[PDB]
């Protein structure tokens, strides 16, 4: 979906999903092989990729609250 739903204990993650292919080239830079649900997707997978790429751009949220807005 274009906008996906990230239930969690620490508060629901709004994702823009196809907004993010404004800004990131490629599926890869978040998929596996085949883009679809990422079997190992959760805060390990989320704080790493979500966050990470955030940081090195200085762009998006990495304050918890600002994420984690649910
Ligand atoms: C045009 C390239 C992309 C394609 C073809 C693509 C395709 C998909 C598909 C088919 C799904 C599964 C939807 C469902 O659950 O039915 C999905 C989920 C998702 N995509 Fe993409 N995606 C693309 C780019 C991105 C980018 C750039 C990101 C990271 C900024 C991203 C992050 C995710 C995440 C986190 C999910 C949820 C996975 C899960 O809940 O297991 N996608 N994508
Ligand atoms: C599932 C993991 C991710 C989550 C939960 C996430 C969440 C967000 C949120 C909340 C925003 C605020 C703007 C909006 O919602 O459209 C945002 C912006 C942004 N994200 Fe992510 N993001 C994820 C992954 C990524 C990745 C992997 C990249 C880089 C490869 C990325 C690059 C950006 C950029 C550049 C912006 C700023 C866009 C703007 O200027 O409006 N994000 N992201
Ligand atoms: C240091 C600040 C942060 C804290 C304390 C925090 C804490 C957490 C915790 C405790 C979980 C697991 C909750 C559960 O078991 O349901 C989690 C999951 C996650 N976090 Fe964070 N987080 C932080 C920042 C971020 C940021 C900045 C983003 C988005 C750019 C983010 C995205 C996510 C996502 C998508 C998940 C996985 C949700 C799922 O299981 O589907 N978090 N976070």
């Amino acid at each position: 979906a274009d906008v996906i739903l990230f239930p969690s204990k620490n508060g629901a993650v709004t994702f823009t999903h196809k907004r993010h292919s404004e800004f990131v080239r490629e599926c890869r830079s978040c998929h596996e092989k085949t883009p679809g649900k990422i079997r190992n997707f959760g805060k390990d997978y989320a704080h790493k990729t979500c966050k990470g790429c955030h940081e090195v751009r200085g762009a998006g949220p990495t304050k918890c609250k600002l994420c984690h807005t649910g």
